[PDB]
């Protein structure tokens, strides 16, 4: 139940950049991207240690409620205890989250939806900020 | 229909930071911050020109649906077509609405509310950044 944002209108090229503070006992934190809570073209979660995974992040969509299949990324550039910024965009084919310090993770659009509507966080993240570009 | 977002957490004394760009032909906008839209500690809408009314703050509460008594402020800080910020905190006696960028006053929170959960921008005001603090 943490930070719920709906009503976007995010199109294609935009930007959506979120600022916020890792917990110090991080398990994992969520970002959930899309239409609603059951339409996410994009579900990012790094698990710093949850359901097995140590420092890894999954990704994922789901699709009228149902989960798609999981897509982990071995690099994983986030430490618990400290402040955590993403730009997220997307375009027909894939939804790209950056790291400022030159960090870029792909994940192919699933859901083709023409806009990102919905932004949820959760997890042991906290936001501080949120712009949109 | 603009921005909605929802389990903000907003503690006493905790700083809701709101950046948008005010359009050039804007008639008015609307910074609504309570627990849902039925409960409104703060109705915040910048009337340039509407109701009647005209480069005038209307300030408002709604408490189980019902508008509680108005208020307007002599002072008019905003420029259509131009960059707007708010900053706005509360105690449990006012909420404390910072404009740009002197400018300070008070409406009585009459909600009681143990935080704002709940903030609601809309009329012609497209959000750019929102930060907590
Ligand atoms: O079929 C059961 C599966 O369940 C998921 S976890 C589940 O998956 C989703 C992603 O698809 C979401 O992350 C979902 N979620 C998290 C949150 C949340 C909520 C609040 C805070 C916060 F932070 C997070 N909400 N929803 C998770 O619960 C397991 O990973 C998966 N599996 C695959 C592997 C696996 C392990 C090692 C190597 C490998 F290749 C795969 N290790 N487990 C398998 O056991
Ligand atoms: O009952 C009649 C009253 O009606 C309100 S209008 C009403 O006020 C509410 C807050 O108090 C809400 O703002 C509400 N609202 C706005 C929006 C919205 C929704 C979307 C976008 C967007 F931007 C905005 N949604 N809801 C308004 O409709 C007038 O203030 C009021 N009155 C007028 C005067 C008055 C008139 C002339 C001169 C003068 F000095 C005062 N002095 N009192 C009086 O005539």
């Amino acid at each position: 139940c943490g930070l719920v944002a709906s009503n976007l209108n995010l199109k294609p090229g935009e930007c959506l950049r979120v600022r916020g503070e890792v917990a110090p006992d991080a398990k994992s934190f969520v970002l959930n991207l899309g239409k609603d809570s059951n339409n996410l073209c994009l579900h990012f979660n790094p698990r710093f240690n949850a359901h097995g995974d140590a420092n890894t992040i999954v990704c994922n969509s789901k699709d009228g409620g149902a989960w798609g299949t999981e897509q982990r990324e071995a690099v994983f550039p986030f430490q618990p205890g400290s402040v955590a910024e993403v730009c997220i965009t997307f375009d027909q084919a894939n939804l790209t989250v950056k790291l400022p310090d030159g960090y870029e993770f792909k994940f192919p659009n699933r859901l083709n939806l023409e806009a990102i509507n919905y932004m949820a966080a959760d997890g042991d993240f906290k936001i501080k900020c949120v712009a949109f570009d």
